[PDB]
């Protein structure tokens, strides 16, 4: 059922997976790492919100390792999932950005998405009507590649939206005096298939990584062989981006 309507709208929520203290002390791990990663300046600092979060912070690795959301993953995706991608998508107080109507741009890199892939858009803050949150178009994802089916993607803390990454989707600026935290996850199967070149994943359920190589977890937070792991993969994916565009 939560996948009939996941296939019916092109997404699913709300998603339960963190409480509110894991929400509230995974959101204090989380600029602690970007206060870190600041201070590091560099490779770090430059790719601290994308695309390979969790495999050079412990935070990140956790959170996509959670089993709420595996388990949820699995009930819309079957029970081999690979972690493709992470990002930080913060919107802090008043920030008068707006971001119209779109379908992010990882889909034309992949075939089989249409069947194969979620992206869980978990809060680590609340997300409230004014806080700059996500609005999903419903059904915009039949045929892959309006405003009046807008709904507004409105979480506790902890929780988490579930969308195909045909979805259109669009951000409104955060009214608050409080920054908007949200970490996303690109769980996909091993038929989900590079469009073109080279690229990696981290296997979380299953044994079968498909066409992805395997990627690792980290032992420690910024562990050395996690930072060379982190360089290559991310190196991987950027030439990957590169080619698409
Ligand atoms: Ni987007």
């Amino acid at each position: 059922d939560l996948a009939e309507r996941f296939r019916t709208d092109g997404f699913v929520f709300p998603v339960n997976a963190l409480t509110h203290a894991e929400a509230e002390q995974a959101l204090a791990e989380c600029q602690t790492y970007l206060r870190a990663v600041s201070a590091v300046g560099g490779a770090l600092a430059r790719y601290a919100a994308f695309p390979k979060i969790h495999l050079v912070a412990s935070w990140a690795d956790r959170i996509v390792h959670h089993p709420a959301i595996l388990d949820a993953v699995a009930s819309l995706l079957g029970p081999d999932l690979l972690v493709w991608s992470t990002n930080l998508f913060i919107r802090p107080a008043y920030s008068g950005s707006s971001l119209a109507w779109h379908q992010d741009a990882v889909y034309l890199g992949l075939d089989g998405y249409q069947q194969h892939a979620a992206r869980v858009w978990v809060a680590l803050t609340d997300t409230t009507i004014a806080n700059g949150t996500m609005r999903y178009a419903r059904g915009s994802h039949l045929h892959g590649a309006d405003e009046a089916a807008a709904v507004d993607v409105l979480l506790d803390a902890g929780q988490c939206s579930v969308h195909h990454l045909a979805m259109a989707h669009a951000s409104g600026p955060n009214q608050t005096d409080t920054g908007r935290f949200n970490f996303a996850i690109d769980y996909i199967t091993p038929r989900v298939s590079p469009t073109a070149g080279e690229d990696s994943a981290l296997l979380v359920r299953g044994t079968d990584t498909g066409a992805f190589l395997p990627e690792r977890r980290p032992e420690s937070d910024f562990d050395q062989a996690a930072l060379n792991d982190f360089y290559s993969a991310v190196t991987r994916r950027q030439k990957r981006i590169n080619q698409t565009v």
